[PDB]
Formats: C-alpha cells, sequence, structure tokens
C-alpha cells in the first residue's frame, strides 16, 4: 500500500537475489550488449507489484489507446505501427509514477548502468506504453533521446510470431544523417526474446534497436519508463520527432 | 493444423528430452506424484500452447458455471470455482486431438512408466477450472483415474495463493477418506507455478488441492485426464461427480 | 600478513547480504551444516592457498597415523593420519584466522549465537588426512557446538570421502545408541570438492565420512569453536584420541 | 569384451542423444572448430574413460619422453612438455579397438557431416601430452589431418592455465604461417577443460594452442586423430613430426 512499504519491500526482494558481486556482473553484460533482461531466473521486482503494474497499464489502454502509422523521417523513415498511451495519462498513475522515481529501483539499477539514474526528463516522454496488435505492427528501427529505459514486457506473443527486440550497441543517432541500413551492413545485430513478465534495461542514446514486426495478429504491450543520464540534462531537444505525443510532428510521414 | 501438430511436437520434444533425462523425470514423478514443465523444461511449444489457451478462454466466455459446493467422498472439501465440461471442451478439435496424440502420450509414458490411455469416462476426459473470487478453491480431493496433465493457462502471483498442495503416496478411500487425519500423518510438498507451466499429476495416489485465493484473481487450467491400465473395466463409484453434475448425491450445500 | 581481516571484510560484503546469510542460518538449524562452495565462496582464493600450504607442510612434519575403535561412540572407527593441535597452533596464519573477528562476526550471523575461540587447548585445530582404501572419520558427534571445516583437498565423489549427517541428535558417552538412531532417523549425505569449506554444528549431529573406497587423498583442517553453552564444562569421556592414541576409549586394531 | 565395449557404448549414447541435438553439437562444430564433451554431455562410460585413463597412466610411466623446441613450420611457437609416442600407444588393445569403434565413430559422424576415417600416418594415430612444469605449453599450431578427439584426463584449475585456446576456419601454410598476424585479425576463444572431459576438434582449420603453466601441475591429454577424406593419400610436408622424432628438421632448440 503505502509508498514507503513498497520501497521497504524492494528493497528486501533485491538483497535476497542480488550481491554487490552479481550487480557488477550485470552491469559488464549492460556494457557489453547495452541491455540486461530481468527474467523469471532474475527477477527486478515482485509478482504481486508486477501485477499491479499490469492492471493499471491495462485500464490506461482500455481508456486511452491511440493508434500510430506513420513513418520517422530522423530515423531513416523506418515505421511506427502500434497504438499508444501518451506520457501525461499514465503519470496520474500513483503507482508508476512513484515507482519510476524509487530511490530504491534507481539505486538498485545505478549499479548496473554504473552511474546516476536522474528522473529529470521531457514530461512528454517520461511514460510511454505501446501496444501492438495487427500483423505487421512494429517499432521500427530507432534510438532513444535519453540515455536509459526500464521496459516491462507486460505481454508477449510466441516467439514464433515475432517481436523480438534486435539490438546494435555502440553506436550513436545522427538525425540528420541515420545511416540505420548501413549501420547494419557493418555491425552484427542482437535479437532479444522475451516473455510475458520479463522486464529489461535498455541504454537507449547508444543502442540502436526495434521490434521485429508481428506476423500475425497478436498482442504486445509494454511500458517504457525512461530516465536520464547527467549527460542528458541541460541538452535541448531536436528533431520535430515525437511522434508518440504528436502525430503531426514534423518528422511525421502518416501512411 | 492437421499430423502437422505431432510432427513439429515430436522435433521440439527431441530437442530437449533424452531417454536419461526422462528416466530422471520419472524418478521425480514416482517420488512427489508431480513433475512440472516450466520456462526451463517446456512441454509444448509456445505457438501450440497459445491455441490451447485461446481456446480455453473461448470456452470459459461461452461455457462457464458457477460451483459453490462441498463433496462428502473428500471429507466435505469445497469445491468453489467455475468449470467448462468436458462434453463442451470435446467440441475442440485442437484440445480433443492433441489428448490423443500418440506423440504426447508416448512421450509422457516415459514418465509415468507405462501406457497412459485416452480412454476415461466421456464426463471426466477435459475439464476447465477458472477460480476468481477470494477463497475460490478446488479443495483437498484425489482423482478417480490415475493420470492427469494440468495446464497452468493462468496462475496469480504466488502472493495471492493458488499454488498445488500435494500428499503422494495415498489412496482415496469414499467411506472414510481421513483427509485431515492423513495431513497429521504426512508432510504436504507446496507447489508454486507460473502462467504457462504444465505439470504431470498422478491424481489417484497423490491427495491433493488448490490454497484458496487470498483475493479475487484470476486462475485457469485445463485438466486432461487419461487412464492406466489400473483403471480400465473398474466401475465409478460414489456418486460425486460434482464437476457434471453440481446436484451429484455427493454434493452438499455450503 | 595483519591485513587479512581488512580484505576478508571486503570479501564477504562483496558476495553476502544480512538477508542472504539469514538464509544461511535457516539452512545451518535445519541440517547441522553449510557448505561454502564455489557459487558461495567464504575466504578468497589467496588466503585459501595459503591455508592449504600451511597445512601441506605441517602434514609432511608432523603426520601421526590412528587406526582405533572409540567405544564412546560405539566402538566406530578412525583409521587416518593426524597432526594434533598444538602444531597447529604455532601457525600464525591458521591461529590468527582462527580468532578473526570478521570470521567469526560473519559465522555468528549463521550460527545466530556468539562464535567464541576459548576451546581446550588439544582440540582448537586437527588436521586429518586420509589416503588409504577403508580410512574413515567414523561416526561421532563433538564435545563443542561449531566446527569449520577446510576441505583442502577431496577425491572425486565416486572414491567416498562424502559427510554424511544426522541432525537434532546429541552425544550420550555411556549409550551412544549409533546404529539404531540411523534405523529412526533419515541420513543426509554432503559431498564435497576441494576448496569447499563447511561449518558444522558438531554437538548436535552425528557425523562421519564415507570410508575410501580404493586410496586417494583426502585432507582437511578443523578450527573448532565453543558457543556459550559450551564454557566451564567438565570434559567427559578419557576418549581424545587424536591428541593421545592411548585414550582410554581407544580399542586398537 | 571387445564387441561389448561397441554394444554397451551404443546404448550409452541412444539413452544420451537423439538426432535433432546432435544436429545441435554439428552446428557448434562448424562455428567453433570445437565441440565438448563434459558432464551435461558424456561420450563415454565412466568406467571406459577410467579404463583409458589408468591405461595412458601406466604409459607414461613406462614411456614418457621430454620435448623442449620450437617448430619452425608454425612461426617457431614451442612444443614444452613430455610426449608418449603413437608407436607406444597403439599396444594399448582398448584405446587401439575403441579409436576404430564404429559406433564411435559412426556416432561423431553425425558431428562432422562427413565420415570420419581411421586411416592416418601410423606415427600420428594417438598421442599422449603430459605437461608438468611452469611454462609448459603446446604453442600454436594446427593439425595436418581433420580430426582429433582430445581426452582431458587430468586438467589443473583453470587458474593454473592450461585452457585450448582456438581460433576456427583458418588454414596452415607451413612456408608464411601468419599466426600473430592472424591473432591479430581473428578473435580467440578460450575453452577451460576439466579432468574427464573429452572434446573433438577440427585440427586442420583451427589454429589452437594450449595456454602455458603458470606453476608446477599436472595437465595430460590423450589425442586420437582420424582423417575426412580430403585427407586420404595426404602428402605429409614439412619435415616437423617432432613428437615421433625430436631431431625433425624443423624442430629448432630454444
Ligand atoms: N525515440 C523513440 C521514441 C521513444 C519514446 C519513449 N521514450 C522513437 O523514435 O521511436
Ligand atoms: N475427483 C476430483 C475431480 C476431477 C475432475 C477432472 N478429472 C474432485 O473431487 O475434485
Ligand atoms: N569427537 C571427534 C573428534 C573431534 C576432534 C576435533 N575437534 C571424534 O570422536 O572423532
Ligand atoms: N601438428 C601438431 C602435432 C599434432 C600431433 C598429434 N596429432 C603440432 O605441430 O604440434
Ligand atoms: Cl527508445
Ligand atoms: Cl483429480
Ligand atoms: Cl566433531
Ligand atoms: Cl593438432
Ligand atoms: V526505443
Ligand atoms: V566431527
Ligand atoms: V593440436
Amino acid at each position: 500500500m503505502n509508498v514507503e512499504q513498497i520501497d521497504e519491500n524492494l528493497a528486501k526482494f533485491l538483497a535476497e537475489r542480488y550481491t554487490p558481486e552479481s550487480v557488477a556482473q550485470l552491469a559488464d553484460r549492460f556494457h557489453r550488449f547495452g541491455f540486461v533482461k530481468f527474467d523469471a531466473a532474475n527477477r527486478l521486482v515482485p509478482d504481486e507489484l508486477q501485477t499491479a503494474v499490469r492492471e493499471e497499464c491495462d485500464l490506461l489502454i482500455e481508456q486511452h489507446k491511440e493508434r500510430r502509422n506513420l513513418l520517422l523521417s530522423t530515423t531513416g523513415n523506418t515505421p511506427r505501427r502500434m497504438s499508444v498511451v501518451k506520457s501525461e495519462e499514465i503519470e496520474k498513475s500513483e503507482l508508476i509514477s512513484t515507482l519510476s522515481r524509487s530511490e530504491v529501483l534507481l539505486g538498485f539499477l545505478a549499479g548496473i548502468t554504473r552511474e546516476e539514474i536522474i528522473p529529470e526528463v521531457s514530461s512528454d516522454e517520461r511514460y510511454l506504453i505501446t501496444h501492438q496488435e495487427f500483423k505487421s505492427d512494429t517499432h521500427g528501427w530507432h534510438w532513444g533521446d535519453y540515455s536509459f529505459a526500464l521496459i516491462w514486457a507486460l505481454r508477449m506473443p510466441p516467439i514464433e510470431h515475432g517481436g523480438m527486440l534486435q539490438a546494435v550497441p555502440h553506436t550513436h543517432w545522427d538525425k540528420s544523417n541515420p545511416r540505420i541500413n548501413q549501420t547494419l551492413c557493418e555491425r552484427e545485430i542482437n535479437t532479444h526474446g522475451l516473455e510475458s513478465g520479463d522486464l529489461y534495461l535498455l541504454r537507449t542514446d547508444t543502442t540502436l534497436h526495434r521490434t521485429v514486426p508481428l506476423s500475425e495478429d497478436s498482442t504486445r504491450t509494454i511500458l517504457n519508463m525512461t530516465w536520464a543520464a547527467k549527460r542528458d540534462l541541460e541538452k535541448d531537444l531536436v528533431g520535430n520527432d515525437r511522434w508518440w505525443e504528436n502525430p503531426e510532428a514534423e518528422a511525421a510521414r502518416a501512411v
């Protein structure tokens, strides 16, 4: 119930599973792949907490889903074909908004990032829900404006139907000249399959990533909590490409 | 569809199991009455499981029936849940054929160490139970037949109940079940389940129940029941078939 | 040097939480036994190597063969070589480490009671070195509460040498009832690999090592500690065979 | 005791491998040049392993020979070890018959995906290497033949060295081996081994070495070498058969 109670409980949940040594091994993996998964073997939150977060997200989707179907010029015209729930609607959730600022959760994850995780991001990008449900729905190749995202894989299709996360770490976002396909020609793609209930941390500014299009009608739902690193602060947003908040963004080209 | 399911299931099993590793599962099945197929030791492709669950979700929506009763043949333990009857489930081509698959039954017989025979009373070949209210439960009981494959289609968080509790190496005397005396004499093993798990159960000699939901949640299973040779030619007794008939003779008001 | 405590403290702090030590305390009470293996280390590699080397010298210099039966434990055998506690105590490394406030302070989170390095001078330490077929540390209990056992060298499991234990027992020296206790209680068998350590509740855990099925090498170091319940206890038994092979309870064979 | 081995081995492998799981080991062998048979993937029964190890330990005590040289056909990389020659090992009836077992060779051909032919130069059929001293090593090299089954009979702890380092998808040019250049162009995969492991190695296209021992310790292997079709009627060139002839022209002193 009380926000101090979830923090107090989460602190114990993590202390039952992690040591400074094992977190340092997760930090190595995060640096190597841009990505670290918390699955059935290595949980991040109590199952009752994730259940509460999923049910709140199910409600926001029912009440506020907005279909997007566009190409984004700042990422080489890669597609966005999904429904979204905007950040300002998600922020009305006391659970999601407080958990996304938990000193316990941010303090734990900073041992994986090896730097301070700062909950000071543009108010249109604190949270995002994506809800894919039709064949060929996809979150096309892109980067993030900020350093970090904790992605909740709330509902995942069987791997045979797509929806895996593909990633190329150790890259960067040149919005004037993204060179996405030339980068794929130069770099190996790592494909990360996900199961419902998984969570994963993603270094979104230096990891080029997409979700594999759904091969048939199927449900893929995630919650993205975005955070900044120090390098993101006092840096100006550019690109006029904030399509999830504004489907009429200058860089969005509708289909 | 078609015979492609069996051919693909065979490959899926051959990628994961060997005679040596199946014999190790057989030892566990015999020690615990129970073996679990979880995220690390899967039993069916996720695509196949998904199709089964969608079939069951539809059957629940069209045919679910509430049950709220005590069964006198099991010490008046409760049954509080919704069910879908075997004869409705049987209309599913997917579930009925998979339940008779020579690939699936032949694999699982390496665990039972005896032939799994798909010839059971037509009111008990399949069952779906669907719990969703606080205190919903499948109270302590045994099964009339030797085997069940349980699909843990949807499980609540462990903190909300819904685990399977089991005491292997028991027997069901319907005139004197001795459930609470048996618990005083034997240790209880509690098995937590997660959505997507499956598990094989020795239902005739394992006393078992589902831990009641501690709050409104959702717990949904599909039960595929099979016979062993010892179950054939034997007559059903007890007038206690509460899932097919809510007013079976043994069923009592709460 | 004298920096072991600083090194050990940092080593343990990186691998344990109070919550994870509480899980070990549960296991210790339930089994009388808790094993520090590759997944749950207790000392750095450098310290293990140093302790093992010191013990390897002590064996080369002071090994003493024992082959007897002990009447206070039902005439169960002792077939092994030993190095007496007084020889081992001359090691500044082993004696210092066996009194480290970091080691004893951490392990007290497992025992859940103070660990007291106030033990009879002939039982503070023991090395046992089994080398021949049928060598065994037969069924027995300890006079004190606690032992930290260093599995310095262990044979492959197929050659024997595992620890067998039955927790929640006690040592009646006039009527040990070992075989009758085995008939009433389940035996837990614990295999060990070289470099393992384990903590043992020696006064309430009946235990033995499974005899060697063939000539092999099994070498351990025993640091024995007291609990409060042990202090000012009168040692009874005339059975301290490892310090004195002519103890009265020792029947040779 | 000679046709019994073939029969006992076939049943041992039938219980632990399916065609599908062998196909997965073939992918790894192709990709890495290397497949490990460890506790999770046994290749021979423990009794047979023990018999071979005891035989090799006798051959070592009786016939071990020190080698301490640089090999000019592999860029002067070192060979610092003891060896037992193929001629002495060949007198073992157990090792000899096992190395030609149609069961063993037939099983492993599911991993190589081609026939494994026990038709190699008599001086290379078998080899024991026995490393005992700090900086003992089998320096960077290739094999003249396609295949080797290595028995990791005794391995030091990983912290003391003795791992197998490998670069697959290479070739051995004995006039210009370009070892260090190849290391600059390619990633090195390091394979730790434990006593009791076996591993299959594609010796002609995998550049490999053993990491030098960082202190006195014991590392003992048995190499069974086989040919593939590409190797039949092979011209052996280089004057570099240092294990069999320490006065080989290509063998230099340190
Ligand atoms: N920059 C991302 C949007 C991230 C929204 C959530 N932080 C894209 O181009 O799709
Ligand atoms: N005998 C069980 C019912 C099993 C029905 C499905 N095989 C009970 O009393 O609850
Ligand atoms: N009481 C043990 C000897 C323990 C000596 C070392 N603490 C026995 O009878 O074998
Ligand atoms: N070609 C190897 C010798 C392998 C001998 C055993 N087949 C080397 O240069 O060391
Ligand atoms: Cl992003
Ligand atoms: Cl049942
Ligand atoms: Cl003792
Ligand atoms: Cl070679
Ligand atoms: V992204
Ligand atoms: V003892
Ligand atoms: V080689």
